[PDB]
């Protein structure tokens, strides 16, 4: 195909994934297995209530390890916004 449909239909299958059966489950394991705490203020000795589930790895970068919870961590918002912009450096 070209770049731009290919890329298209990436995203696509990124924003559906949000909605998934195996994503909503997933998210609440990786949420409960961590104690609802932020794995990066962890590392760092602080204790903070973890609000979302992040992707070590992009989504939009490593299709294949959408699922893995070794590349899911729970994040504060701190923690995922100082990520989001670190990812940025990386990938664009
Ligand atoms: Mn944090």
């Amino acid at each position: 195909n070209d770049k731009e449909y290919d890329k298209h239909k990436r995203n696509q299958q990124a924003r559906a994934f949000y909605h998934s059966r195996e994503w909503e489950r997933t998210r609440l394991a990786v949420l409960a297995k961590d104690n609802y705490l932020c794995q990066h203020c962890l590392k760092e000795k602080k204790i903070t209530r973890a609000v979302i589930v992040d992707h070590i790895t992009p989504l939009l970068v490593d299709w294949s390890k959408r699922l893995d919870m070794d590349n899911l961590q729970s994040l504060c918002q701190a923690c995922h916004n100082r990520k989001t912009a670190e990812d940025k450096r990386r990938y664009g």
